[PDB]
């Protein structure tokens, strides 16, 4: 139940084809079936992160009664760039909840950093992580600074391994209570940005929930998704590309594709 050579040659070409280093790692949560392509490089997480900050903030409330629903106040000095639900209510603030929701289905950067602060930034996100098992996860620094993307640089990192087996445990494991667990599911299936990523490589009658990056340097941008496949049990991917120029763009047809090819090697028509 290692299908990783199924599609080993194909994934060695497109990567090629986009001229950089593209790392997948794909679960089928009823076999146990795995793909890997790069699985254990370490891959800017940029805004991928968003995702498991929501994920932290759904584990607190289980300890914090009402945290969800807990007010946040912010300055004009909290938007940074790409902050697209956040500008809209400066002057009123909004709840945890729609943070989290914003964080997760937007990007939304002021989000992310106002939640950080909540957890005790990134090393309070790393401790999370570590309290579910994973070990390779780091996050090191805020937005926008942890998009650098430096070749080489593990901080902001993880693996598109690590980051299918948190996203197992959160989503359809134990690491969250029933009610968390849900709601993180409904943000993920939420998502906006999304569309031309592992979406794109799913048909319409199936369910998917997904968190996006994108670094905007280095050919780095990535995706990972819980997917529903009518008839047979969910599968949980990461889709993770870099390259070794600053000026290198990424290619969100080449997640797709790379999707695809993960998709096709466990056998999912
Ligand atoms: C938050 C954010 C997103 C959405 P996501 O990261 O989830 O895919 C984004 C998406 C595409 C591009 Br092209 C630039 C982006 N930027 C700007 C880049 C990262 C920092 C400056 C360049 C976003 O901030």
């Amino acid at each position: 139940h290692m299908l990783t050579n199924l599609v080993a040659e194909p994934f060695a070409k497109l990567e090629q084809d986009f001229g950089g280093s593209i790392g997948v790692y794909a679960m089928d949560t009823g076999s146990g079936a795995t793909v890997s392509y790069r699985a254990e490089e370490r891959f800017p997480l940029c805004s991928s992160f968003k995702g498991f900050l929501a994920a932290a903030v759904l584990a607190r409330s289980q300890q914090q009664a009402g945290l969800l629903d807990t007010p946040i106040r912010y300055g004009k000095n909290a938007l940074v760039p790409w902050s697209p639900i956040s500008e809209k209510y400066l002057t009123t603030g909004m709840t945890v909840a729609e943070l989290s929701a914003a964080a997760v289905q937007y990007s939304d950067n002021a989000a992310a950093n106002l939640l950080l602060k909540e957890l005790g930034g990134p090393a309070g996100l790393t401790a999370f992580m570590r309290s579910i098992g994973d070990t390779t996860f780091r996050l090191d620094r805020w937005e926008l600074e942890l998009n650098s993307a430096i070749p080489g640089d593990a901080r902001d990192t993880s693996s598109p391994r690590a980051v299918t087996e948190s996203l197992q445990k959160l989503t359809l494991g134990s690491a969250l209570a029933a009610p968390q667990r849900q709601q993180f599911v409904d943000w993920l299936k939420g998502n906006t940005t999304g569309n031309h990523r592992i979406r794109a490589a799913v048909p319409a009658d199936w369910a998917v929930g997904d968190k996006t990056g994108t670094c905007g340097v280095y050919g780095t941008a990535n995706d990972y998704a819980v997917v529903w496949p009518t008839g047979r049990a969910p599968i949980v991917l990461a889709v993770y590309t870099r390259a070794p120029n600053k000026d290198d763009k990424h290619s969100e047809a080449v997640i797709a594709a790379a999707a695809r090819l993960a998709l096709e090697g466990l056998g999912v028509n």
